This record gives C-alpha cells, structure tokens and sequence, in this order.
C-alpha cells in the first residue's frame, strides 16, 4: 500500500501493534504525520456471492461477510445491493442487512424509485466479486469518479464504512463546520456530523446541522460530480491524500447516491432535484435584517428602530429574540417591560417593515391550576412531547425558561398543536415571519435532568470525534423517544423536522403567502422550508473572513438564504471590522446585523448619524436594494431550477485553475463579483480577476486586469464590485423598504462583452404568495443585446404588476456612442429617448424612456 491510501483500522485510539494484531489489520509504524501505523488489509471485508441480478430499475447482488472477530460489533453476515439507475445524471445504491430491516431516514421529499433504468446514462457501473468493490465512471472519458475499492465495506449494527477514491482534489461542501477554506486541501482530515450547539470557531468541530454533500470538480473542462450519503445518525467523514473520502456512521445503512454535470451549477441542480428545490423567500426577506440579543426593553427596542429609521437605513425586518417573551417562555410577552407591543407592531407595519419573532422548541413544563402556561398544557392534553426511553415519560431537560419539555414534531399531531400557539400568539403580537432556534435540540443539561442511562445507544461502541466526546452531550437522551424512532437514529432531523411543521404552521397563520422562517439546525433538504444562518460567531476578523465558505457551502447544500450575524454576535465590534463587515453584509443572500447580549450597539445608526460607518453601510446597501430584481431572478432560478445565488468564481470559471481555491471573493450568480477587504487595516486586496470583461459598478469603467491576481484599492469607505461583461442586469430605484422600493421605476445595465452582446433576464410576481411559480402566476422577461439593438421579449405572462411599472433607464457599459436612438413596441415605432455619453469611460446612460414591464420592446441605435 502506498501510503496516502492506507485506511486506518484504528480510529478509536493511538495504534498499538497489539490492538492491530487482534484486529486482523496491517501494521506499518513508517509513515508521514497522520498516515495511519494501522490499516485494513486489500482483502478481507464482503465479498459477491453468485451473479448480480438484473432489475426493472437497475440490479441486486449478496454481498456475504467475509469472517474476522469483532471490533465495534461484528459485521452483519449478509448484506444486500440495491441499485437503481434513476436518470441519466444520477445514480442511486443502497446498502442493506439483507435479513432485517434497518433504520432509514424518513425524508419528507425523496420519494422511493419506482420505474425503469434510464436510457442514455452519462455513467457506467462496475461491480468488483473479490473482494467487494462498486465503481461509477463517467462514460465519455471513462473518468473513475467513485471507487470503493480503495477500502473495506464495514456494516456492523452501530459502525458502518465506505470509503471511495477521487479524480481530483477539487472537493467542496460537508457540514455544518467552520472549514475556514472553500476548497478541502485533502490532507488527512476528519469532519464529525451531529447537530450541536457550538460556537463556529476554529476548532473544526460538529455545528448545528448534517449535510453530507460534496461536490467535485474533475477537470477543466467543467466535468463535474457530486456525492451524497442519506443517513442521520452521528457520523464522520475522513479525508485523505491518496485522494479519497471515508463516510463513517455508527446506525442506518449506507444509502448513496452520485450525480453527474457537465458544470460544477449542473451537479447542484441535479442534487436539490432529488433532495429539494429551495423555497422562495418573500421579496421583503431579502432587505436588511437587524436583530440583538436583549433589547432588554420594548424602549430599548423603538429607539434602535428609530434611530436607523432616521439614518435613512434600507431596513426591512425587526427580529425580536427572547427578551420579548414573559420570562423567556414561548407564546407570552413581558406585560411590563414590553408594554405596547401590539400597538409598537402596528407602528412597524405602517412603516412598510416587518417583524420576525424567535420560537425555541422547549417548552416550560411549569404549569398549576393556579398559574396555568398554556402551550404546556395544550401540549400535555395532546400528548406530543419526546419521551424517555420508557416510552410514556415526557422528557425533561432545561433550556431558557428552566425545566423544559420538547416537543415531537415528528408526530403530525405536533404540527397540529404546534399551529394553535401560532394562531393563538399572533392574535396578540402580529409577526410576519418566524425565527426557530435551538433546535438541534439543545439542552442545558446533559441528556436529561436525570442524566442518561449507560447503554449501547448513550455510550456506542465507537463515538466520532464529536465536541466533548459524548452524543448526549447538550442535547437529549439517545434512547429518548420519538415517533419516527430513537433519538440515536433522528437526533440529526430535529432541526429538520421542526422547519417542515413550521412550514405547517405558516399554511394556517399566513393563508397562501411564504412568510419567513429562519432555522439554525438542518439537515439535507431544509432549504425547501427555511433559510439559516450561520449561528453565534465572534466579532472578529477570522468570523468575517470564515463567513464566506460557510454561505458557499449552503448555497450548494440548497439553503442560498443563508448569512452570518453581521459584525459578530459574542463580544464588543470594532469600528472598523464591521464597517467591513456591513459592506460585505449588504451583499450576503440572507443579511441580517445580529448581537449576543450586554455587548456594546452594533446596530449601524448606533455609530453615529454622520459616522463613515453608517455612511458606507447606507450606500451599500442602497446598491443591494437597487439589485433586488437581479438577486430575486437569481432566488427564481434556484427554486426552479436549482442554481445558487451566491456563488464560487470556480463555478463560471472553472476552466481557470487560479479559481480552485478562490474563497476570499464570490458571485452573485454569473455577473455581479463581490471583493471586499478582510484584513485589519488594509485598503487594498490581493484579489483574482477571472478570465472575462469587468465593469466597475460605481463608475462604469472597463478595469484593465483579466484573468490575473491583482490588488484592488479599496479604501475605508469601498468594496470592490464589477460587472460581467456578456450580462444584463435588472434594477429598481431603491427606497429604504421593499414594500415602497417595488413600487419604483425599473432600469437595466447592459455590461458589453468583446463583441458588444449581452443577454439577461427578469422574473416578476407578487413577492410574498406561495407557489407563484408551480402554479404558473409570473412574469419572466429576457434580454438580448446585439449591435445596434436591445430586444426586450416576454416568456411567460401570467402576472401583471398593478402599479405600472416601466424601465426608465438603461445604462450600457463598454459602448461607442450610442445616436438616434429608437424604441418600438411589438413593431410599431415611438418618440426619442435622451443619450448622455462619456466617451473617456465609455458609458451611455439612456433616459426619457418608458419601456412599460411585461411588454415586447426592441431598442435600436447607429454608431
Ligand atoms: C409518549 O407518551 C405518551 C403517553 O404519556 C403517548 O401518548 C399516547 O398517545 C396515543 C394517541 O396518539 C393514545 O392513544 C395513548 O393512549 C397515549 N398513551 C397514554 C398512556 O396516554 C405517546 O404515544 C408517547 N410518544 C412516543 C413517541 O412514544
Ligand atoms: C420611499 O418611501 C416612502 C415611504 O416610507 C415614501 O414617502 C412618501 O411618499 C409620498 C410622497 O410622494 C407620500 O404620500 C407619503 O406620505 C410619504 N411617506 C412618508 C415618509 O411620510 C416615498 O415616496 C418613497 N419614495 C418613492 C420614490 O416613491
Ligand atoms: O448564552 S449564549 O452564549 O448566548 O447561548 C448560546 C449557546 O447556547 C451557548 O454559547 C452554548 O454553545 C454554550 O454551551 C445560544 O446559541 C444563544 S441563542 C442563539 C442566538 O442567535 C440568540 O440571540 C440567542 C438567544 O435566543
Ligand atoms: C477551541 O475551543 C476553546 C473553547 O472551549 C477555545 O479556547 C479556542 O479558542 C478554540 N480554538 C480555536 C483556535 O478557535
């Protein structure tokens, strides 16, 4: 064995010759740091018994256990495969106790294959006897991209393994981890997945959500695959030079699925069709958020609001966090300290805002005739709370509120509960969307007030490297109870399960619109019921650098709503840190300033009304206001499509290696590149300009650089944005909310390419009703520009925007001079729009123009 392939047999302790010997492994204490002394042999594990099968969908095979003794449990005598080639570009196996029934994810979007093998596969599949090996190769280029045969299968009942080579180390996505690259360098490198509550340091530890998803880029051409593992029990994911990637777990069964793409975008298009498109947000989602921990008052809270009311601060949405609540409950308010909610709301409402409340998930079992809570005993009468293994015993743990028991939101009565608080609170604080936190779950006490018993499921044979070292560390027993099994099993679809009856909630409380629900803990596919954010970050400049491979990674994971708090929730903000990071913020998908509680103001206008902080976030901001058309077209193709809206340079210039490992800039979709300063005292970043025309976004002007490293001047009061040439992109004058910005005139920025093209689109509803895109009520426009000539052309029309809007601007970049400029309307002429032309920056703004939206248009002009 060369040693970057060895495959450690010892992951539970440092490696004895002994411990190998009884193991059955290799010994070899020669090798580099973190090359494993001991390893599996290259035979032993399962072998194929007899012929594979064919199937209607694919084909079977036995796999039998070739014997050695145990060592973490012993591994099931006979296994069987079941593979399905379900389309073109993905292919499905799975791997099961071939006499009992495991526990398999309950996952509310996959639905089991029915149906025939694809015609036209893009791969091929090869199955090695001696010992057991399955191959996927990309059949164009014969191109191995998953290859087990590096490794053991491993299938006993709580350790499960399956290893795979790959053809690159371009290798993105795993969490939820702070991972501090994009890129995963490949060298010998663990991830633990188990939703925790942790802070997102550098530590590299489990955070509050489970994706296994990873994509990979194969080559320059584009070609690219993903992986994904469907199974929740606590798992990790190991990470080796050879190249490959182990999947680890400790229950389920090893349920995969690989997806092929002729682009990094294609492959996660094909992975949110089999887990889940995302939803789309509310267009009021996308303004700015701001939010702290401990107002402390409703006072407190006002003036805040008020304060940024009066900076002109493009401010969408006000989040109230616990301190509302009467003595941190659910569904109550402080009667004293937040006296006048109701009437504060209306307030907000007739200020064209939004409130979002935060719901924890435990709920205070302090309830007596005398002093009665509610939601308790509701919840109580019901009978929807998780249980102690005894299966009749709610379980007690303590979060905010003390003594706590958690509700079951698996059962489909815990929706049905779960909806009569929310339609009894909102009778009393009208809240427009909602906040769901501490839902890994996350307990005070470890397990239960009561502990947890020793047994297999508390104490397993193996533990991943997982924060502390136990799985009932901070959260519930593993043999508490729920309907869709044990908290061994589902402990990682809490956050899931919550997000989905949330959802439920919403269908009742807000009759056919989106609302808003904002989820820490997910799993795969929570994307199609909530955005999240990236939890209790630290102002400092790591967290401000770290964030932006964390919005990455959610983007491919199909949660593109998704941002950190801005500035740093824990500690006191420096000036200048948020100031940088109010500038990058007002270009995250999700942008909400957040802060943890008795920490210094670090809401913007708290700076000061002339303050350069307040200034700079101000002028930001305005800018993401006027791109919200573009952002939310971008939101329309990712929950239609698939495609992520905040998005790596790799993934539109994946022909350039200087890309790869680019993490320190994004996209917003093709056009739009983000590069903000985040170090301490710069005014300049060393920044990748990729192989394209670039627009600077303030002036207009061609940048020189293409395709190269340079530093870009970026002063205290800057970040750096450019335009796309070859793009087209729609925009809408801004206004400090959405609710009066949508009512604006509408413009267009044509960035020319070399040979003076460009080509956009626009997708128009009504910004909060659910379902506008399955049930066809929209309006979708596109683009093109040639020499000579603009053509506005309507695809879909099913949405007339009421308020009669119109394109009364066009700014066109890297233009000679555009003269005698004519509009038509579906072929009939007029009158004259007015050109102002600046031949050093080659900029023509045209104006005086009414090109009304949802209308056929055709632009023209001499040279
Ligand atoms: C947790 O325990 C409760 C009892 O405390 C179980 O409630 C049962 O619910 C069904 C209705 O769904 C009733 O018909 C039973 O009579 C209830 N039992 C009792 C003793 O009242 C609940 O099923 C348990 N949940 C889980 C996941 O085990
Ligand atoms: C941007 O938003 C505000 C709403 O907050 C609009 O404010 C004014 O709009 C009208 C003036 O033409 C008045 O009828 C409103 O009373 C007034 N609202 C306020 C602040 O008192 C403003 O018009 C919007 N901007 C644009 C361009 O429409
Ligand atoms: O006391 S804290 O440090 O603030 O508790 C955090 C962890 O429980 C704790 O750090 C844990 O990890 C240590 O064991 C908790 O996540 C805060 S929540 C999430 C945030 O967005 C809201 O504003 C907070 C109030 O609702
Ligand atoms: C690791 O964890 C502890 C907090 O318990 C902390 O002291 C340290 O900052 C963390 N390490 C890094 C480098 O983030």
């Amino acid at each position: 064995v060369n040693e970057l392939e060895r495959i450690n047999c010892i992951p539970d302790q440092p490696p004895t010759k002994a411990t190998c010997d009884q193991r059955g492994c290799c010994w070899n204490p020669q090798g580099a740091v973190s090359v494993p002394w001991c390893y599996y042999s290259k035979n032993h594990s399962y072998h194929v018994e007899g012929n594979l099968v064919n199937t209607n969908a694919g084909f079977t095979a036995r796999l039998k256990n070739l014997p050695s003794s145990p060592v973490f449990g012993s591994n099931v005598d006979n296994v069987l495969l079941t593979a399905e080639y379900q389309t073109s570009n993905r292919f499905h196996f799975k791997l099961t106790d071939q006499t009992n029934n495991r526990f398999e994810v309950p996952h509310e979007h996959v639905q089991s294959f029915s149906g025939n093998a694809a015609a036209s596969l893009t791969y091929q599949v090869e199955i090695s006897r001696q010992p057991f090996s399955i191959k996927v190769t990309r059949r164009s280029n014969n191109r191995v991209l998953f290859d087990s045969s590096i490794g053991p299968l491993l299938f006993a009942d709580q350790f499960l393994q399956l290893s795979t080579r790959l053809p690159s180390t371009n290798v993105y996505g795993l969490g939820e981890h702070v991972h501090q690259q994009y890129r995963h360098d490949m060298n010998w490198k663990t991830w633990p997945i188990f939703n925790r509550d942790t802070t997102p340091n550098g530590n590299g530890t489990n955070l509050y959500g489970a994706q296994t998803f990873f994509l990979c880029l194969e080559d320059a051409s584009g070609l690219s695959f993903g992986v994904f593992l469907m199974n929740s029990n606590a798992m990790e994911v190991v990470l080796q030079p050879a190249p490959a990637i182990t999947y680890r777990t400790i229950g389920g069964i090893l349920d995969f699925y690989v997806f092929l793409g002729n682009t990094p975008e294609q492959v996660v298009q094909e992975y949110l069709e089999l887990i889940g498109r995302p939803a789309l947000p509310s267009y009021w989602a996308l303004g700015f958020h701001l939010s702290r921990y401990e107002y402390g008052t409703l006072d407190n809270m006002r003036e805040v609001v008020e304060r940024n009311r009066a900076a002109q601060l493009p401010y969408d949405v006000q989040h109230a966090d616990i301190d509302y609540m009467d003595e941190r409950r659910d569904f109550t308010y402080d009667s004293v300290d937040f006296k006048g909610f109701p009437e504060f709301v209306n307030e907000l409402h007739n200020n064209g805002q939004k409130l979002v409340i935060i719901v924890d998930p435990a709920i205070s079992n302090n309830s007596s005739s005398s002093k009665p809570y509610g939601p308790y005993d509701r919840g109580s009468d019901m009978k929807i709370w998780v249980n102690s293994s005894d299966g009749v015993t709610p379980l007690i743990g303590e979060v905010w509120p003390g003594q706590t028991v958690f509700p079951d939101y698996t059962n489909p009565n815990c929706a049905v509960w779960w909806t009569k608080e929310f339609e009894l609170f909102h009778n009393q604080v009208e809240f427009d969307g909602i906040w769901i936190d501490m839902n890994e779950v996350s307990n005070f006490v470890d397990g239960s007030v009561s502990g947890c018993s020793t047994n297999n499921l508390n104490n397993p044979p193996f533990t991943p490297r997982i924060l502390d070292g136990y799985l009932f560390c901070k959260t519930l027993c593993m043999d508490a109870v729920q309907h869709w099994g044990k908290q061994y099993d589902i402990h990682n679809l809490y956050g899931y399960s919550m997000a989905v009856a949330t959802a439920e909630a919403a269908k009742t409380v807000f009759p056919n619109k989106r609302s808003f629900i904002l989820t820490r803990s997910t799993f795969a596919g929570s994307g199609k019921f909530a955005a999240h954010w990236l939890g209790d970050n630290t102002a400092t400049w790591d967290d401000l650098r770290w964030s932006i491979p964390g919005v990455l990674e959610f983007n491919l994971f199909g949660i593109p709503m998704v941002g950190p708090d801005i500035c740093g929730f824990a500690l006191d903000t420096p000036e200048e840190l948020c100031r940088r990071w109010m500038q990058l913020g007002a270009f995250y998908p999700f942008s909400r300033n957040h802060n943890g509680q008795g920490y210094k103001d670090q809401d913007p206008a708290s700076f000061g009304a002339d303050s350069l902080l307040l200034n700079s976030s101000r002028h930001y901001l305005n800018i993401r206001y006027t791109l919200l058309p573009y952002l939310y077209t971008l939101f329309f193709r990712a929950h239609s499509r698939g495609d992520t809206v905040a998005r790596p340079l790799l993934h539109e210039f994946y022909e350039d290696n200087s890309t790869w490992d680019v993490h320190q800039q994004f996209l917003w979709g093709p056009g739009l590149l983000i590069t903000p300063v985040l170090d301490e005292g710069a005014e300049k970043v060393m920044a990748y300009v990729p192989d394209a025309v670039w627009y600077d976004y303030e002036t207009g002007s061609q940048v020189r650089w293409r395709k190269q490293k340079v530093e870009m001047e970026l002063p205290g009061d800057k970040i750096g944005l450019h335009l796309r040439g070859g793009y087209i992109f729609p925009t809408q004058q801004p206004n400090t909310t959405t609710l009066a910005s949508r009512k604006n005139p509408l413009g267009l920025i044509i960035a020319l390419d070399e040979n003076k093209e460009a080509k956009g689109e626009l997708f128009w509803d009504d910004g909060e009703t659910k379902d506008t895109v399955a049930n066809k009520v929209y309006l979708l426009c596109e683009f093109s520009v040639t020499q000579n000539r603009l053509e506005v052309n309507i695809s879909q029309s099913t949405y007339k925007d009421p308020n009669n809007l119109a394109f009364n601007e066009i700014k066109i970049l890297g233009t000679e001079e555009p003269s005698n400029v004519t509009v038509k309307h579906n072929g009939v002429p007029s009158t004259s729009p007015t050109v102002t032309y600046d031949s050093n920056l080659k900029v023509a703004i045209i104006t005086d123009i009414d090109l009304l939206l949802g209308e056929a248009y055709t632009v023209e002009w001499a040279h």
